Protein backbone atom coordinates (compact mmCIF):
# COMPACT_ATOMS: atom_id res chain seq x y z
CA UNK A 1 0.00 0.00 0.00
CA UNK A 2 0.92 3.97 -0.99
CA UNK A 3 2.21 3.86 -4.77
CA UNK A 4 5.94 5.04 -4.13
CA UNK A 5 8.26 5.81 -7.27
CA UNK A 6 9.27 2.21 -7.01
CA UNK A 7 8.71 -1.12 -5.23
CA UNK A 8 12.37 -1.40 -4.79
CA UNK A 9 14.78 2.07 -4.64
CA UNK A 10 19.10 1.83 -5.19
CA UNK A 11 21.92 4.48 -4.11
CA UNK A 12 25.06 3.85 -6.52
CA UNK A 13 27.45 5.63 -5.03
CA UNK A 14 24.58 8.36 -4.37
CA UNK A 15 27.31 10.40 -2.84
CA UNK A 16 25.12 13.52 -2.53
CA UNK A 17 21.43 12.50 -2.34
CA UNK A 18 18.96 10.17 -4.11
CA UNK A 19 14.89 10.67 -4.43
CA UNK A 20 11.88 8.16 -3.90
CA UNK A 21 8.76 10.01 -5.06
CA UNK A 22 5.11 9.00 -3.35
CA UNK A 23 1.64 8.75 -4.52
CA UNK A 24 -1.51 7.12 -3.45
CA UNK A 25 -3.73 5.10 -5.54
CA UNK A 26 -7.04 6.76 -4.05
CA UNK A 27 -7.92 10.51 -4.17
CA UNK A 28 -9.85 11.20 -1.27
CA UNK A 29 -7.67 9.85 1.46
CA UNK A 30 -5.09 12.31 3.35
CA UNK A 31 -1.48 10.42 4.21
CA UNK A 32 1.25 10.97 7.09
CA UNK A 33 4.20 9.57 4.85
CA UNK A 34 6.64 9.01 7.99
CA UNK A 35 9.81 7.04 6.78
CA UNK A 36 12.72 6.06 8.37
CA UNK A 37 16.02 3.78 7.47
CA UNK A 38 16.99 1.19 9.18
CA UNK A 39 20.35 -1.29 9.49
CA UNK A 40 19.05 -4.05 8.02
CA UNK A 41 17.88 -5.09 11.17
CA UNK A 42 14.91 -3.25 11.37
CA UNK A 43 16.12 -0.82 13.86
CA UNK A 44 15.88 2.42 13.02
CA UNK A 45 19.37 3.54 12.74
CA UNK A 46 20.18 7.37 11.47
CA UNK A 47 23.23 6.00 9.40
CA UNK A 48 20.44 7.53 6.77
CA UNK A 49 18.59 10.12 7.14
CA UNK A 50 15.40 11.27 4.73
CA UNK A 51 14.20 14.95 3.82
CA UNK A 52 11.68 15.77 3.73
CA UNK A 53 11.22 12.14 6.28
CA UNK A 54 8.22 13.22 8.21
CA UNK A 55 5.22 15.20 6.06
CA UNK A 56 1.01 15.19 5.05
CA UNK A 57 0.06 15.29 1.35
CA UNK A 58 -2.86 14.78 -0.47
CA UNK A 59 -3.09 11.05 -1.12
CA UNK A 60 -3.46 11.23 -4.99
CA UNK A 61 -0.74 14.10 -5.20
CA UNK A 62 3.26 13.75 -5.52
CA UNK A 63 5.34 14.02 -2.53
CA UNK A 64 8.85 13.49 -3.35
CA UNK A 65 11.57 12.13 -0.51
CA UNK A 66 14.96 12.62 -0.86
CA UNK A 67 17.43 10.36 1.20
CA UNK A 68 20.95 11.35 1.75
CA UNK A 69 24.18 9.87 3.00
CA UNK A 70 24.16 10.29 7.13
CA UNK A 71 26.76 6.51 6.84
CA UNK A 72 30.22 8.21 7.86
CA UNK A 73 30.51 4.68 9.92
CA UNK A 74 33.18 2.66 8.68
CA UNK A 75 30.74 1.12 6.77
CA UNK A 76 32.97 -1.93 4.64
CA UNK A 77 34.49 -2.57 1.73
CA UNK A 78 35.28 -6.06 1.63
CA UNK A 79 31.23 -6.30 1.17
CA UNK A 80 28.29 -3.76 0.62
CA UNK A 81 25.52 -2.70 3.01
CA UNK A 82 21.78 -2.96 2.57
CA UNK A 83 18.93 -1.04 4.87
CA UNK A 84 15.52 -1.31 4.65
CA UNK A 85 13.70 2.41 4.38
CA UNK A 86 10.58 1.65 6.06
CA UNK A 87 7.63 4.15 5.46
CA UNK A 88 4.54 4.59 7.88
CA UNK A 89 2.01 5.98 5.82
CA UNK A 90 -0.60 6.80 7.31
CA UNK A 91 -3.71 7.99 5.92
CA UNK A 92 -4.83 11.00 7.84
CA UNK A 93 -3.04 9.88 11.27
CA UNK A 94 -5.46 11.87 13.52
CA UNK A 95 -6.52 9.75 16.54
CA UNK A 96 -2.52 9.83 17.61
CA UNK A 97 -2.16 12.27 20.27
CA UNK A 98 -2.35 10.55 23.89
CA UNK A 99 -5.06 8.33 22.99
CA UNK A 100 -4.06 4.91 23.79
CA UNK A 101 -1.47 3.52 21.49
CA UNK A 102 -3.45 1.06 19.18
CA UNK A 103 -3.77 3.13 16.25
CA UNK A 104 -4.17 0.43 13.86
CA UNK A 105 -3.94 3.07 10.71
CA UNK A 106 -0.45 2.50 9.33
CA UNK A 107 0.06 1.16 5.53
CA UNK A 108 3.69 0.09 6.34
CA UNK A 109 5.02 -0.22 3.06
CA UNK A 110 8.21 -1.48 4.41
CA UNK A 111 10.35 -0.86 1.17
CA UNK A 112 14.49 -2.16 0.66
CA UNK A 113 17.29 -0.08 -0.29
CA UNK A 114 20.70 -1.10 -1.89
CA UNK A 115 23.98 0.93 -0.84
CA UNK A 116 26.43 0.56 -3.04
CA UNK A 117 29.64 2.46 -3.58
CA UNK A 118 30.52 -0.12 -5.78
CA UNK A 119 34.60 -0.05 -5.01
CA UNK A 120 34.53 -3.88 -4.42
CA UNK A 121 36.40 -5.75 -7.22
CA UNK A 122 33.50 -8.46 -7.79
CA UNK A 123 32.03 -7.07 -11.22
CA UNK A 124 28.42 -6.10 -10.93
CA UNK A 125 26.71 -7.81 -14.40
CA UNK A 126 28.30 -11.21 -13.19
CA UNK A 127 27.12 -11.06 -9.04
CA UNK A 128 23.52 -12.53 -10.50
CA UNK A 129 25.90 -15.19 -11.76
CA UNK A 130 27.77 -16.28 -8.88
CA UNK A 131 24.58 -16.26 -6.59
CA UNK A 132 24.61 -19.85 -6.32
CA UNK A 133 21.34 -22.04 -5.48
CA UNK A 134 20.74 -25.17 -4.16
CA UNK A 135 17.61 -27.36 -4.60
CA UNK A 136 15.92 -29.62 -2.34
CA UNK A 137 13.05 -31.31 -2.36
CA UNK A 138 11.09 -28.84 -0.33
CA UNK A 139 13.24 -25.59 -0.44
CA UNK A 140 15.20 -23.57 -2.87
CA UNK A 141 18.04 -21.92 -0.91
CA UNK A 142 19.64 -18.36 -2.30
CA UNK A 143 23.08 -18.68 -1.99
CA UNK A 144 24.53 -14.59 -1.92
CA UNK A 145 27.88 -15.33 0.79
CA UNK A 146 29.30 -12.84 -2.03
CA UNK A 147 29.90 -8.98 -0.90
CA UNK A 148 27.15 -7.75 -3.93
CA UNK A 149 23.74 -7.92 -3.25
CA UNK A 150 21.09 -8.25 -6.77
CA UNK A 151 17.67 -8.72 -6.17
CA UNK A 152 15.93 -12.08 -7.61
CA UNK A 153 12.77 -11.87 -8.87
CA UNK A 154 10.57 -14.21 -10.41
CA UNK A 155 12.63 -17.37 -10.39
CA UNK A 156 12.13 -20.44 -12.02
CA UNK A 157 13.44 -23.83 -10.80
CA UNK A 158 13.08 -26.57 -13.18
CA UNK A 159 9.28 -27.53 -13.24
CA UNK A 160 8.15 -24.81 -11.60
CA UNK A 161 8.14 -20.72 -10.70
CA UNK A 162 8.83 -18.94 -7.58
CA UNK A 163 8.58 -16.06 -5.71
CA UNK A 164 10.68 -12.63 -5.51
CA UNK A 165 12.67 -13.05 -2.91
CA UNK A 166 15.63 -10.10 -1.04
CA UNK A 167 19.34 -10.95 -0.66
CA UNK A 168 20.63 -11.37 2.99
CA UNK A 169 24.27 -9.79 3.51
CA UNK A 170 27.32 -12.48 2.69
CA UNK A 171 24.71 -15.02 3.25
CA UNK A 172 21.76 -17.71 2.14
CA UNK A 173 18.17 -17.04 2.06
CA UNK A 174 15.49 -19.91 1.01
CA UNK A 175 12.23 -20.18 -1.08
CA UNK A 176 9.52 -22.70 -1.38
CA UNK A 177 10.28 -25.60 -3.77
CA UNK A 178 8.31 -28.75 -4.95
CA UNK A 179 9.60 -32.38 -4.48
CA UNK A 180 10.20 -32.22 -8.27
CA UNK A 181 12.15 -29.16 -9.06
CA UNK A 182 14.65 -29.91 -12.58
CA UNK A 183 17.92 -29.14 -12.87
CA UNK A 184 17.44 -25.31 -14.79
CA UNK A 185 17.36 -22.06 -12.92
CA UNK A 186 16.66 -18.54 -14.16
CA UNK A 187 15.39 -15.97 -12.80
CA UNK A 188 14.75 -12.02 -13.71
CA UNK A 189 17.33 -9.45 -11.28
CA UNK A 190 16.69 -5.55 -10.20
CA UNK A 191 20.14 -3.83 -11.57
CA UNK A 192 21.43 -0.85 -10.26
CA UNK A 193 19.54 1.26 -11.91
CA UNK A 194 16.43 -0.76 -11.06
CA UNK A 195 16.56 -2.40 -14.65
CA UNK A 196 14.26 -5.49 -14.41
CA UNK A 197 15.91 -7.56 -16.53
CA UNK A 198 15.24 -9.25 -19.13
CA UNK A 199 15.29 -13.44 -18.61
CA UNK A 200 18.61 -14.87 -17.91
CA UNK A 201 19.67 -18.16 -16.97
CA UNK A 202 20.95 -18.97 -13.20
CA UNK A 203 23.30 -20.83 -11.32
CA UNK A 204 22.81 -24.13 -9.09
CA UNK A 205 25.37 -25.93 -7.82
Amino acid sequence: GVALGATRVIYPAGQKQEQLAVTNNDENSTYLIQSWVENADGVKDGRFIVTPPLFAMKGKKENTLRILDATNNQLPQDRESLFWMNVKAIPSMDKSKLTENTLQLAIISRIKLYYRPAKLALPPDQAAEKLRFRRSANSLTLINPTPYYLTVTELNAGTRVLENALVPPMGESTVKLPSDAGSNITYRTINDYGALTPKMTGVME
